[PDB]
């Protein structure tokens, strides 16, 4: 049988099987294993399965995701620089308000 | 043919297939779909694909990548000196209240 | 040979090839590339391997692991009470701005 060993197929003993490189494994923990062992991804640190099975990032203190699935800090209580005009600031109700309306 | 099923491949009514797990998928919106599907990874999010298909992190704010591609958080605030003082923010930097009284 | 292409599998000059799309490639440069080439993730910023071969996220200065595999941060200011009052910083703490005026 001709399989193209530049893509990814070898040969294990007579068989065809997948040749798993970097970020790849066999899934050795399902109903059918060790007999029919599924491809699937292999995940270190910073990274999860959601319920369907897809890739996220794995998201702790301080980290959410934005509107868009984008990573953000946030999020977090942290305070964002205040405009760069010229001008003192103080900070009221969550917000950059000017120094002047208060002298 | 002779298959390792132990190795990602199985047979489909007579037909070999890759036996896809977490993390993968077929790609059925491609031109070619649905009778011919490469193999793709699955992807949600903080993940998303450049333009030449390679997976990266989603950066949204305050986030972003150094020379090397880690992520890093270097525009929030840092702390104003300790002295006794009170400081107001005037042009990205700490200034004393006294200044403005 | 019958292959089923709507799973990930192609021919190529009549052979057996993996038909991979988004996210993932095969490695030429092992020490038996290009005559075998394994399957690999392909990755961009954000995204690293480590010594096993798993992906993980590549953190930069500021994030770090917590002991669940998370990502979080690592010396920034917090915001200041929401109860109506403006706020300067002084010794560390929010001080009302009436007690300067």
């Amino acid at each position: 049988v001709s399989i193209k060993k530049s893509s990814g197929l070898n040969f294990d003993n007579t068989a065809i099987a997948i040749n798993a490189g970097k970020g790849l494994e066999f899934d050795t923990n399902t109903s059918e294993s060790p007999d029919i062992n599924p491809i699937k991804t292999k995940i270190g640190s910073g990274i999860d399965y959601n319920e369907n099975g897809a890739m996220i990032t794995k998201l702790g203190a301080g980290l959410s995701f934005d509107n868009s699935g984008a990573i953000t800090i946030g999020g977090s209580g942290y305070i964002p620089e205040a405009p760069r005009d010229g001008q003192a600031y103080v900070r009221k109700d969550g917000e950059w308000v000017l120094l002047s309306t208060f002298l």
